[PDB]
């Protein structure tokens, strides 16, 4: 029997999911992708290019009614009747988006037709994760629909500029991304609860951070600038991890963003001052000048400015620690590929592999010390560079 | 070894899936999909949800390049700057574009970095399913990026009707889809295209055409089958070659600039092209089967019954009404029925509709269900046969 | 939970194994044996070893009672105590054995604690099947008990003589085998019962029977000579499948054997004459002389016998058979090395590798024509010699 | 690919037994089991129980010269001429039991036909174990060859007698399993060194030795333990070892020769080793806990009876007898709990039995049971808790 089979694969995979970390799984994840990819038949490809995009609208409905941080409180499970009521739905509606969602595992459909939180609803409840989600319905994806006849119109060239990209057809401007977002009121807001969002595991859980340091000292030098640092987490987890390490760890972003960071600082042992990356870095002879996620979003000639503005603040002890994606020459994944697609088309970046970030930072005048992975199967390293 | 485990997970399903038929394959498919959701991590589910739309628009480039019909026909691995320098790609997009691609297996990349047809490849050459995606691009894209903030404006109302939803807010206008995609010479030929793909299986896998004939003749000169809204004839030409024996007219029934279009792929004889408007009385009187394929489910209920009641007078006491239609269940239903309904609520108004809800439809219009029989698992398309009350 | 991990191993395994042949069937099992073994602890192992013997010893137990024979046609499950009062067994004793046989699947017990019958039910109620089991206690397990011991009294020789092995010392003769089983009658009735067995499948599915004919011409000469044919199952599946081919077909074997064979004989096509194969080879010139599981019986020196017997009857176009096991030189299973320690220790006898028999046939003046394979991954092949 | 299929099956199973704990693997190999006998072919069930009495053969040549021991201590792999020409063995006949060998795991075969050890290997090297291999070729193997004809010959008993049962035709004597045992110079030694074998776990893992304390006090010099044939005194040196700071006599009983025997491994202080006969009363008074492991199983009732009414008078309101024993379920019992009792109906006429039978055999003592403590799965064994009645 087909379910019963279905039931063991089921079981099996799910025994052997448990059984390594968190890795492991995302390995074992991939697999099944390929495996389903493989799989289908040629009308399965089409339907499931076709409606897999119906998630992400469904997802943004259920976001404006409240329903996956309603259903996350529940205590019972509910009727698509008494969801359509207590949230300002129609009856019919409700009951055929949460059909769908129940499809996709957005919610989790009972025996007696109503409806429990499902895994996916309490990730879609989380205010960070939720404006991901947003974020990708309402910047990224007018963005993707513009892709190909920009590219068409333009005879399919080498997208290098982040004012000439797909973003500017798609929302009919002449500013580039990030500027254009500092005039749009619901979409800042929309990003500010995106960097609550903290990504794990993080650099610190392979960074050698003594073996790096060796002999420096403090005599009153920054140990650690976090460069565009957001919340910054990073200062929060390199002074949780260690806490009698001497140094000023500092967090350095733009002040609408450094006050709403205020609130989840600890009160003592990490400064916040306000300063553009696109300016000479003031601290200077820092031990660590930290760039997470930040050099990714530019392209070549903007990132290598970046980088320019804190060469000159470095002494001989001083380093440039480069936290982004590494993807391999061959074999990448589509965490890794589908990023560097849509960067290119709403910031005319890239993703760079390693001999990519090397060439970069040479430009600079800075190599490579040593690469410190810390996400597997899609790479994230923190990756130390000296002058040259 | 964790290489080793992942290799023996994909060695054991591709076995499993290959000791069983297109059915089982794809109850399987749905349990690796389910396996997923529930495995992934909350940052993963939010990546999943941002790139699963780029494989539209890069199969959309693709197309565009006449990629994939180009490495179909390839006999060797070719690197990124062959496909580049010949297709007429900058090196680096396309090698960009090559590398996502070959990472959800839109085609593959080898060992050297090269690049071979896959399974996706060869699909998307197919000028009748590559149509489908760009359909999927082009129509129900815009659709589905306006329906959100079309039901928060409206305050989340049941649609029911085909020229109120959100299709008239993605394309700032107020006919329905099907007028207003009449007036655009630049997608009709795509819709034209699209009636070109036969899907596989169809109900002739098993109607028991010969038990439900029952106590009907064909004499004097009546008709076996009316197909109607038939497209291209498909149904017509398998039952034809099905049974190739059986007396009786078989009708293929649609608009003049369809059945023109159907002329260079029908039979010489044994299939009449009859021009007819599903929106007026049915001509064909007493017919054996009056049958509709993937029609009904395009309209609200309304206009869904009014077609119903076109056919009724034409009916004898052995006529049936043959729904050859989704039917999805009334709990657990899948992704590719559920998506669907989303997606035609969205551009069409209407709807999948359960066994109930058709049955409660055919009631409108005086007709009572005899039979179904279903053909494709584990979604449910089924030949559902009506006659009168 | 483990009872949901191994009913989904069960459900998998079960569905690869229908969906392979016979042979991938056979190779599963040997992997499932080989993950027993290597999966056991060192008391599992000791216990295995200890209680696996237990088996043939309850089927004889079994087969004494008749209770395989009376389970395989029973259509409703039975109670220990109306198998005990049917069969002349105390009711205890039954219950015990029941629960025994139903543990290593012997017979199948139900929910409500009665017993139907399992395959192997089914294979011990076969009288052909039956005689095995009752030879493997009976002949087999004193000779086997009586192996180590003689080993080391006589240092670990190289085992040669058919009169001097561990059979000796287990039943205290200094006859061999074949000649003490031939004064014992029961043990002659059971032999008589074991020959019934036809093993499946033949040589006959692989072997290119027109290619090896040639232009061959019967012009009153014999196709096919049987030698030690037993029932003639050789004869009787060639006749079946080349019903036009001409040529005499002639079983060959003891006269007590040749009786026992003529009920199931067909009537016509097929000649039963009496042959010693110890003894000159009375047919001149036939084409195909065929010895199927004969030669593994006897030591080197009196198999050459036997081949010489039959080589002064030969023609240029007269080819041996020899039907037997070919075990690899590397990668034996179990099948094919418990075999060979069974006719070490019984008659003095082994089996042999495709050199080992090339290097025999030489001695009788003999060359391999060809070795076509028939079992997998258990070898037993067809091999045609001609005159050197 | 049949190939890659039975690489991919082995190591999805090799991961999940990995994946759990000892009774998850012990399950597993259960299962394997099953499949294999519900796979086989009519002819391999023939000759899987033709063949599988081989490996005990086998495994005593192996035992008597030396192999197991040498190849656990070689650190490259050995060939089977080197392995002849050390051990005292003709080439031939090393080389034809090396091959059986292999292709029962109970040693390995190199890809360049040479040999190394395996788990099995290491298992048959150790003396404990040795001998429990050896002890079912000369013990066990006689009784079970004996018992079918001693069933027919005497028309199928119900067995309750110790010195009526198959031991007594096997070895041609009138004398017990234990007695005659005793007057045997040649097989006393070996059933020594059968007692060094500690099985693992034991009850002490699950067993929630504070709570059954209770109410009950050392003071002023009274007995925790009593071990009631002991052996070695393993359950002694486990209880003092994990709960080294209770108070409490903790006393070993059996045999002065095994006592004897004993006092090498004994520590120095804490454990007392006190000659009893078990068949004689109790001389420790109020202790708390009478232990008796593997004891009763090896007795019919009658016996098994005197021996509990033996201890029951010494016993105060707190004390108890805790039985640790096998004790299989009333359906579904697995090969080795079923197995052993044929093998002790055969040589002692005792039996293994259920949680029923057990409180049925310690109801006629004056016992009740209190408590159960199962410590093994799936085969089950079990600390059982009896008190007065
Ligand atoms: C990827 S987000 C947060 C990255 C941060 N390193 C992390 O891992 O959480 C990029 C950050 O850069 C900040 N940013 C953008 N433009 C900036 C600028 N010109 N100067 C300083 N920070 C800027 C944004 O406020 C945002 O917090
Ligand atoms: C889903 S497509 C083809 C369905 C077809 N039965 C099949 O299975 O291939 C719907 C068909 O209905 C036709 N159609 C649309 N409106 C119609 C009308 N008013 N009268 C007759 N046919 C119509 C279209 O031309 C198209 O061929
Ligand atoms: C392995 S059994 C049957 C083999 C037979 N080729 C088959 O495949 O069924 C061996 C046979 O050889 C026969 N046999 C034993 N000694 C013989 C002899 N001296 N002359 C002729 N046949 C003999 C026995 O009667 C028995 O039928
Ligand atoms: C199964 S063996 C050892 C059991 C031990 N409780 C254990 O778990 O290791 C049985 C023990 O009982 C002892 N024994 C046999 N007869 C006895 C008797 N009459 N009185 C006391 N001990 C006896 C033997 O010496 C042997 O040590
Ligand atoms: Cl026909
Ligand atoms: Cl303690």
């Amino acid at each position: 029997s087909n379910a019963e089979t279905v039931a063991a694969i089921k079981t099996l995979i799910q025994q052997l999911a448990q059984s390594t970390d968190q890795f492991g799984r995302a390995e074992i994840n991939d697999a099944l992708r390929e495996l389903q990819y493989s799989l289908e038949t040629p009308f399965d490809t089409v339907m499931r290019m076709s409606l897999d995009t119906c998630q992400v609208a469904v997802a943004r409905i259920g976001s404006d009614l409240g329903l996956f941080k309603h259903l996350s409180q529940c205590a019972s499970p509910q009727s698509a009747e008494e969801l359509a009521d207590h949230l300002g739905c129609g009856r019919e509606l409700m009951s055929r988006l949460l059909r769908y969602m129940a499809s996709v595992r957005m919610v989790q459909q009972t025996d007696d037709i109503k409806y429990i939180s499902s895994n996916i609803t309490q990730t879609l409840a989380v205010p960070g994760l939720e404006a991901g989600m947003r974020h990708a319905f309402e910047n990224l994806w007018p963005v993707l629909m513009a892709l190909p006849d920009f590219l068409a119109e333009r005879k399919y060239p080498d997208i290098v500029d982040a004012k000439d990209t797909a973003f500017q057809k798609a929302f009919n401007t002449d500013q580039d991304c990030f500027h254009w977002l500092a005039t749009q009121p619901t979409r800042i807001a929309n990003f500010k609860v995106l960097l609550t969002d903290e990504r794990t595991p993080n650099f610190l859980s392979t960074f050698p951070l003594e073996k790096e340091l060796g002999s420096w000292s403090a005599e009153e030098k920054a140990l650690f600038v976090d460069i565009g640092g957001g919340m910054g987490h990073a200062c929060i987890r390199l002074r949780e991890k260690y806490p009698n390490q001497p140094g000023r760890v500092i967090l350095q972003d733009l002040p609408p963003v450094l006050q709403a960071a205020q609130a989840t600082l600890p009160l003592s042992g990490i400064e916040s001052m306000p300063h553009n990356f696109h300016t000479p870095q003031p601290v200077q002879g820092a031990k660590f000048y930290f760039l997470r996620l930040i050099l990714r979003d530019f392209p070549d000639h903007q990132a290598l400015e970046i980088l320019q503005n804190i060469v000159p603040a470095m002494d001989a002890e001083s380093r440039i620690v480069i936290d982004d994606g590494v993807p391999p020459e061959k074999g990448a994944r589509w965490a890794e590929t589908g990023t560097d697609i849509c960067i290119m088309s709403a910031l005319g970046s890239k993703e760079r592999t390693q001999r990519q970030w090397e060439e970069l930072a040479a430009k600079a005048g800075l190599q490579l010390q040593a690469l410190y992975q810390y996400t597997w199967p899609v790479v994230n390293a923190a990756m130390v560079f000296s002058l040259q």
